[PDB]
């Protein structure tokens, strides 16, 4: 009974996932391993290739629309910020496609997203990352980790920890059906500050976590300790976002010429 209902519940969350995110992990790994295709990502590894990419690749956000140019490291930061805001929009529609999320009063929906999207983002980021770099422009480019390490502090320092997380997270070998549940549990989190209806959010969270528990038994039958490992990963993500916010505060304080998107400004006010 319990296992039956939770199976259907998981499927609806998976559909919400497949319906709203621009790239699946299945698609990402196929590009990053070059398994299939006639097209390979253009590799961005230094200044010259970054420029060739802005001259050639199609970006969701127009280069001319980014805040005025300042310098290479900042430009990269602007592209990171564009993609973050675009992922916030996707996560908002994903959450909204979950009926128990949409049933919450809108103010609770905002609180969950405000305190949850960065955790979800850095979890999902692992899908487009390997040890050597990550996909950009809807899979049309691949920016190398080494290049990103070469940017000046503080922009190199805010990037590398996410790769450290992602490589360890990818070793658990989750698929998109696992991630849908996992991301749903990050967003529907009853611990978030200022929540109005905590018990309702806690109950939803618990339902998702039980659904995920049973999902991993069927989908990863030989993986021992995988469910508790993922609970630790959720705790790990909180710490990763604490550090990230700390670094963002330092960027606000010391990089005054660097523009921060207003939506992310609204996200950081309280952390
Ligand atoms: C996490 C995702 C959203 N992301 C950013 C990103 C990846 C890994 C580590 C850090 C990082 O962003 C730290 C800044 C955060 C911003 C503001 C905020 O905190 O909301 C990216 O997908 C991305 C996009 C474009 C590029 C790029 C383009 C040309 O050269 C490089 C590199 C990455
Ligand atoms: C699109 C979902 C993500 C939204 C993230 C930003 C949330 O910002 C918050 O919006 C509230 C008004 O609604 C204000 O009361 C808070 O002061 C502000 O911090
Ligand atoms: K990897």
């Amino acid at each position: 009974p319990q296992v039956a209902d939770l199976k259907a519940f998981s499927k609806h969350i998976y559909n919400a996932y497949l319906k709203n995110f621009n790239m699946t992990k299945k698609k990402a790994r196929s590009i990053l391993t070059g398994k299939a295709s006639h097209t390979a990502p253009f590799v961005i590894h230094d200044i010259e290739t970054l420029w060739q990419a802005e001259k050639g690749l199609v970006w969701k956000q127009l280069v001319n629309g980014l805040p005025p140019y300042k310098e290479i490291s900042v430009h990269v930061f602007y592209r990171c910020q564009c993609t973050t805001v675009e992922t916030v929009r996707e996560l908002t529609e994903f959450a909204k496609s979950i009926p128990s999320f949409s049933s919450l009063f809108l103010n609770d929906q905002v609180t969950l997203l405000k305190y949850g999207v960065h955790e979800a983002i850095f979890a999902m980021l692992a899908s487009i990352v390997n040890k050597d770099g990550l996909l950009v422009a809807n899979g049309s480019g691949f920016v190398t980790r080494e290049f990103l390490r070469s940017l000046r502090k503080p922009f190199s320092d805010i990037i590398e920890p996410k790769f450290e997380f992602a490589v360890k997270f990818n070793a658990l070998e989750l698929d998109d059906s696992d991630l849908a549940l996992f991301i749903a549990a990050i967003i529907l989190c009853g611990d978030r500050p200022g929540l109005m209806n905590v018990p309702r959010v806690e109950a939803i969270q618990d339902t998702i976590l039980r659904a995920l528990e049973f999902h991993l038994q069927a989908n990863h039958p030989d993986a021992q300790y995988l469910f508790p490992k993922l609970l630790q990963k959720m705790a790990d993500l909180r710490q990763l976002v604490t550090e990230h916010a700390q670094m963002m505060q330092r960027i606000k304080k010391t990089e005054t010429e660097t523009s921060l998107h207003p939506l992310l400004q609204e996200i950081y006010k309280d952390m």
